[PDB]
């Protein structure tokens, strides 16, 4: 083409370019990092299947009132904490391309990833934009043999928690 | 002789630390090692100076059931585990000639090894094979000079229980 301008970066010299979350905190169950949690909205959308695995019993006591008709915890948490995990939501924009993974398409209700990329121990990981705002939360998947279709709990602006496959298994 | 003239060739790795091959698991009663297990046999055998034992969180709450008459515990974990523990026992090989240091001394119908043993935790160390098989769990010792001769508890097939040199000292 014909440039008049570089506004490109290509005068950095930068150590690090890393996207991918570390606001995170693995929780624990019998030593075992049985999931990975994160303090995400203005009331705090996470243990839903990180819920059964408790994330310490400190914090377990205090929080949980649910949902049990959607299998969902939901009560705020002070600000302080939140600053030091993951921000807020309040919408649902498609900047969300990472999860632990280079593309999810939201499209027909179902979040997918290519097959056989999708396996265990990818259960309590968020999808997240490039601000840090998680939109859904990847509680399982199935292999559709073409697909790997995720099972999500989400809180939007328009919501529908529990917007899951008909034919997910829950890892 | 059949196959290599050579045992194995060029690695910068040695698959042993000289013959033995460490697998061993500390077990705790008041914060303190008292004991290590890793278990032998068919119900499992390691309490003598202990009560519970840990090789895993997951194993060690599922295992306990117990006979509190020599401290026999009762259980059996998957074979995939039991395999990298120790081998079971009922008959005696010939092979000991290991426990901790791997130069013990077989002499006067006893196996005694060179002070180092003061520290605790040599209550619940087990005598395996040059490969490996416990047969027995070494319980204490009893000085002789500047040395420790041995003493033990067995499920081979020669029986007898609390086998003493002088005395038995738990440390």
């Amino acid at each position: 083409p014909t440039q008049k301008k570089k506004s490109k970066p290509g005068k950095r010299m930068r150590n690090c370019m890393k996207i991918e979350n570390d606001c995170i905190f693995p929780v624990m169950l019998d030593g075992k990092v049985n999931g990975y949690a994160c303090l995400v909205g203005d009331k705090v959308m996470k243990p839903a299947h990180v819920k059964g695995t408790i994330d310490n019993p400190e914090l377990a006591k205090l929080t949980f009132k649910k949902s049990s008709k959607y299998d969902l915890e939901c009560a705020q948490v002070p600000v302080c904490m939140k600053s030091d995990a993951s921000k807020f939501t309040h919408e649902k924009p498609e900047g969300h391309y990472n999860w632990h993974h280079g593309a999810v398409q939201f499209s027909n209700g179902r979040f997918t990833i290519p097959t056989g990329s999708g396996k265990p121990g990818d259960s309590g990981r968020p999808i997240f934009d490039n601000t840090g705002k998680v939109v859904a939360i990847v509680l399982g998947g199935a292999n559709e043999g073409a697909r790997t279709a995720l099972s999500v709990v989400t809180w939007n602006k328009d919501m529908v928690t529990r917007i899951t496959p008909e034919e997910s298994v829950e890892w």
